[PDB]
């Protein structure tokens, strides 16, 4: 049974609700982005209308096999009518294809559903500038003041400088970057660009990247591993055993691995500056964990919400415990008393 925070009142609409069978009353199923917790349930046997971005629709067709007749892609930043209701899709600054959805209800209420997002001041100059929002369905992944991490640009600067220095010292070093979903592609693309290399990967990951409308992608990636000195591997292989086993497969071309694990937040964030990050090392293998986030920090979240001034907030993440729900409600009331709405 579908929970309340995935339903849009006054409509036949649901958001990120594919794991509950046929939802009674649902005439259109929205999908915010192609991450497994959100698409859980979709397959080639789905027969209801799915609304999404172009990039998410390319992934639904090629990777899950959903038939074409049930995929409804919408352009971004454009007023669209769906089943008699005006909607807009906005860039969520999450992974490729990720959107927020503005719903203009027949009774005059306006609802923003963030999906998953990383709030940014540039959102204050989108179509959200133009009118009031009554209800906010909010990605609360990092809604606590301990969740701190740097800008994506600082993190990429660290990764590029780390890789360029290691390979310039040792032209026989290989760089490896872990992945388990779409998102975070700037990590491996920026490193391969500084090294003058294409990125090598499996056929399955190449297929996924070919769905993402990245300009000039054919110049950036390949399935020919031997030609490449930046390789992608599944995240589960990013450990000393997995990486040893990978170096054997390269036929004595390389004598050192430098590997990156993009994570979300980790408690090493509470003490260490990005500058000061050190790897885990065994022998000719070193592994860096780098805090590249595609969700809002506490501070970015609070600024967005204090600017938007919603009448009501419904969290979509951390909703399963009384303590998490209570904690989030306290911060929403602080923010409202501080800013005066
Ligand atoms: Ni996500």
């Amino acid at each position: 049974t579908c929970p309340f925070y995935k339903k849009i009142p006054g409509t036949g609409f649901t958001v990120d609700a594919f794991q509950y069978g046929v939802v009674e009353g649902c005439t259109a199923y929205f999908l915010t982005h192609f991450h497994s917790d959100h698409y859980a349930g979709l397959s080639k046997h789905f027969t209801f209308p799915v609304y999404c971005s172009e990039i998410t629709g390319n992934l639904l067709k090629n990777k899950l096999h959903v038939q074409e007749q049930y995929i409804h892609p919408l352009p971004l930043d454009t007023e669209c009518i769906v089943n008699g209701v005006k909607v807009v899709l906005l860039d969520a600054n999450h992974c490729p294809g990720a959107v927020m959805i503005l719903f203009y209800l027949p009774n005059g209420t306006v609802i923003l559903h963030t999906g998953d997002f990383r709030a940014d001041p540039s959102m204050e100059r989108s179509l959200l500038a133009d009118q009031k929002v009554h209800m906010l369905y909010l990605d609360t992944t990092y809604c606590s003041p301990e969740y701190t991490f740097p800008s994506q640009q600082e993190v990429i600067r660290f990764a590029i400088n780390t890789a360029f220095e290691a390979v310039t010292l040792n032209p026989h070093a290989l760089v490896v970057c872990g992945t388990y979903s779409i998102g975070k592609e700037k990590v491996f693309l920026a490193i391969a660009d500084v090294l003058g290399s294409k990125v090598g990967m499996s056929q399955e990951k190449y297929k996924t990247l070919q769905c993402l409308n990245i300009p000039e992608i054919n110049s950036l990636i390949t399935t020919d591993m031997c030609s490449s000195l930046v390789h992608l591997l599944p995240m589960m292989q990013i450990n000393f055993k997995g990486l040893q086993s990978h170096l054997k497969k390269c036929g004595g071309k390389y004598n050192q691995i430098l590997a990156f694990r993009p994570t979300g937040w980790t408690h090493s964030n509470k003490f260490t500056r990005i500058a000061d990050v050190i790897p885990q090392t065994k022998g000719n293998i070193s592994i860096y964990g780098i805090p590249y986030s595609e969700h809002s920090s506490y501070l970015e979240m609070k600024r967005f919400v204090q600017w938007l001034k919603p009448q009501k907030i419904i969290p979509t993440v951390n909703v399963g415990t009384w303590k998490s729900r209570s904690t989030m409600e306290k911060y929403f009331r602080e923010w409202k008393l501080e800013a005066g709405y």
